[PDB]
Parts: C-alpha cells; sequence; structure tokens
C-alpha cells in the first residue's frame, strides 16, 4: 500500500467525453493528463474501477494516476474502491479539482476540509474522510448558486485559460516533492504562485 505522506495516488477530477474536455470542470484531469505525459505514464482504460488509470515512476517513487470516468458526481465510485483495493490511504491521496472560489490563476494545496460545494469531492469524502491532499485548480464562481453548472459546465474564455494553463503547468513543477513526502515545502511552493 501507500507509504505516509509521500503521494502515491493522484486523481484527477472531471466528466467523460469531449463535449466537457475544455469545460472548467475538467481542470483536474488537465493537470493529470499534463503530468501523465511529463512522466511518460500511460493513461489507460480500467473499466474495473469505472476510469482510466496508470502506474509509472515519478522521480523515484511508484505513483497511479486515476481519472474518473463516473461522471462527476459519482466519482466516488472509482475512487474509493480503486483506493481501496491498492491499500491507499487518504493521507496519501491528491485530488486535482476545479475551485470556483479561488480566481483563475490561482492554485493551492489543501489537507483536509470538506467539498465546498463541488459535486465530485461531495462524492468522495464521505467514504474515504477528508484528510487527503487536494490540488485546488482556481476557476472563479459565476456570482449566483443556480448559474454554478453553467460556469463549471463553460470553457472559459482565453485570457482565463492561460492563467489556469499557467498555474497548472507551475503545480507539475511541485509534484517532485510531493511524491517525496514534502508536503510543507510544496504547498508553500505551489500557494506562492503568482500568474504575473
Ligand atoms: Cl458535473
Ligand atoms: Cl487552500
Ligand atoms: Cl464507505
Ligand atoms: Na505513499
Ligand atoms: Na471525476
Ligand atoms: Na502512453
Ligand atoms: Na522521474
Ligand atoms: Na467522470
Ligand atoms: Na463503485
Ligand atoms: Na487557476
Ligand atoms: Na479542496
Ligand atoms: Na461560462
Ligand atoms: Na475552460
Ligand atoms: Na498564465
Ligand atoms: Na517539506
Ligand atoms: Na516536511
Amino acid at each position: 500500500g501507500s507509504h505516509m505522506s509521500n503521494i502515491s495516488l493522484i486523481v484527477g477530477l472531471g466528466n467523460p467525453g469531449s463535449e466537457y474536455a475544455q469545460t472548467r470542470h475538467n481542470a483536474g484531469f488537465w493537470f493529470v493528463e499534463q503530468l501523465a505525459d511529463k512522466y511518460g505514464i500511460t493513461l489507460k482504460n480500467d473499466p474495473k474501477f469505472h476510469g482510466i488509470s496508470g502506474r509509472g515512476n515519478i522521480e523515484g517513487h511508484d505513483v497511479r494516476l486515476l481519472l474518473p470516468m463516473t461522471y462527476m458526481n459519482r466519482s466516488g465510485q472509482s475512487v474509493v474502491p480503486f483506493s481501496k483495493f491498492y491499500q491507499i490511504a487518504p493521507e496519501a491521496i491528491l485530488i486535482a479539482h476545479d475551485e470556483l472560489d479561488m480566481n483563475p490563476g490561482v492554485i493551492r494545496l489543501k489537507t483536509g476540509g470538506g467539498h465546498g460545494g463541488h459535486n465530485g469531492l461531495r462524492d468522495i469524502v464521505p467514504h474515504i474522510g477528508p484528510n487527503f491532499h487536494r490540488l485546488r485548480i482556481g476557476i472563479g464562481h459565476p456570482g449566483s448558486k443556480e448559474r454554478v453548472s453553467g460556469h463549471v459546465l463553460g470553457k472559459a474564455p482565453s485570457n482565463e485559460q492561460s492563467l489556469m494553463d499557467g498555474a497548472i503547468d507551475h503545480a507539475l513543477s511541485k509534484v517532485k516533492l510531493l511524491v517525496q513526502g514534502q508536503v510543507p515545502q510544496a504547498m508553500n511552493q505551489i500557494n506562492a504562485y503568482k500568474p504575473a
């Protein structure tokens, strides 16, 4: 299984299909797909766990990657059995997700806390508890609550997309610290990011 707070499972949240791939709610997929390409980790079909997954070496550590293919609000149907099967404790899990409560171009690493309204986290925390790490990728808020679906299922304008892409790129450079268990240093260096 996992070992302490070395990160050994990195999950990206999102919805499946081309119609959702460019939407804000897929920010976690963007991160994990880019990470997989950086390290040469194959993301392959994983029907057993209702997702796409991979396994490979990140900086001398054996790490698994997971993209649930359940639709966002059923993400736990992938993350929970996968983590349990591989004996990965929540403390060794990083979940990358879009964050309505932060601006595009802001990115933060957080440990613990609730779902903050996020319908994918809402499907995970009841089962494994809150004590996993989160890479909160700011996407902005549409103002009102009635609008949240339309915002998160929208494709950001180019300025916002550029800001998010830069923040994601910065976080990819800090995965080495996470897989090494240097969560405090990673948190400081991720949370310090600014776009300009
Ligand atoms: Cl959704
Ligand atoms: Cl935070
Ligand atoms: Cl459960
Ligand atoms: Na681990
Ligand atoms: Na998901
Ligand atoms: Na590949
Ligand atoms: Na490496
Ligand atoms: Na999904
Ligand atoms: Na399931
Ligand atoms: Na961002
Ligand atoms: Na979070
Ligand atoms: Na929108
Ligand atoms: Na977008
Ligand atoms: Na940028
Ligand atoms: Na550290
Ligand atoms: Na440390």
